[PDB]
């Protein structure tokens, strides 16, 4: 019987790192068989009391870093909220990781970019896998924001 629901624009960054939009009690039972440790949450709106009770009896961990949201041109990605993040995904101890937003884009797709730099991809590969699950949302200033991304303190 086909009965499990990954949730909205769902898939694997790497060993033990997933990204996505926001889950709702449709995907709780796929996202049991993550054996997830760890969310990060993108968005700065109160996580949901469905969510939050699928968190406890899980024992998976919340991490917030709210992102306010902007639409081009009048956009500035917070660099420290994504750096912030950046060292939550970096620690091992916090995997199984999920890493959402509401439809997991633009705060998503900045931060799992700026994880690929950091595993030293060239910027059209980092391009080509944001643009992959952006499709016609792609912006410019997600994509500039990964090119001038520092990686120094995290080397
Ligand atoms: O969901 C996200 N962003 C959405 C904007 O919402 P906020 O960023 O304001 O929360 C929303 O903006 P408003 O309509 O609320 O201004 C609208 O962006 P828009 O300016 O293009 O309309 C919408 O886009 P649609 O879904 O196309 O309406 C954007 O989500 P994406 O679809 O991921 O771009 C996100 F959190 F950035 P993501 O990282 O989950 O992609």
């Amino acid at each position: 019987e086909l009965h499990l629901i990954p949730p909205l624009n769902f898939s694997m960054v790497d060993n033990g790192i997933f990204r996505s939009g926001f889950p709702d009690s449709a995907n709780f039972s796929f996202l049991q068989t993550l054996g997830l440790r760890s969310i990060i949450y993108l968005c700065p709106e109160p996580y949901p009391e469905s969510n939050l009770q699928f968190l406890k009896s899980n024992g998976i961990r919340l991490f917030q870093f709210g992102i306010e949201g902007n639409k081009e041109p009048f956009v500035n990605i917070p660099d420290h909220k994504i750096r912030m993040a950046l060292k939550v995904l970096l620690d091992e101890k916090n995997h199984p990781v999920l890493i959402h937003s509401k439809r997991g884009k633009h705060r998503t797709g900045c931060l799992v970019g700026c994880l690929r730099k950091l595993q030293k991809w060239c910027l059209t590969s980092i391009f080509d896998e944001y643009q992959r699950f952006a499709a016609a949302k792609a912006r410019v200033s997600d994509q500039r924001f990964m090119e001038i991304f520092d990686v120094s303190s995290f080397s």
